[PDB]
């Protein structure tokens, strides 16, 4: 089964208490990860709550980049907002 969650949903978690981001349709919960982040905190906290997949792949993330993200997945934006 999948999950889905909408854009009003993600958009409540960019907090001290929970940092989530969508990344080509699914829903990361970064809360965890944050202070491990290679390239910085600064630049989740920033995008938390939305949609940052070009700042993702602008950057051009590594293959174990991407196969570490997988982790942090929890779930899929619903349809009707894609
Ligand atoms: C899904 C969670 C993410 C993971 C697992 C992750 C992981 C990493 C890792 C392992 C690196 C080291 C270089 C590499 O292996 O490619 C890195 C660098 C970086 N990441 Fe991420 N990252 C994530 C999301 C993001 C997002 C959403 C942004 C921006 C909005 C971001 C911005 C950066 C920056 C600025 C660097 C430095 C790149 C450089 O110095 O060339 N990352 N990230």
């Amino acid at each position: 089964a999948v999950k889905y969650y909408t854009l009003e949903e993600i958009q409540k978690h960019n907090n001290s208490k929970s940092t989530w981001l969508i990344l080509h349709y699914k829903v990361y919960d970064l809360t965890k990860f944050l202070e491990e982040h290679p390239g910085g905190e600064a630049v989740l906290r920033e995008q938390a709550g939305g949609d940052a997949t070009a700042n993702f792949e602008d950057v051009g993330h590594s293959t174990d980049a991407r196969e570490l993200s997988k982790t942090f997945i929890i779930g899929e934006l619903h349809p009707d907002d894609r």
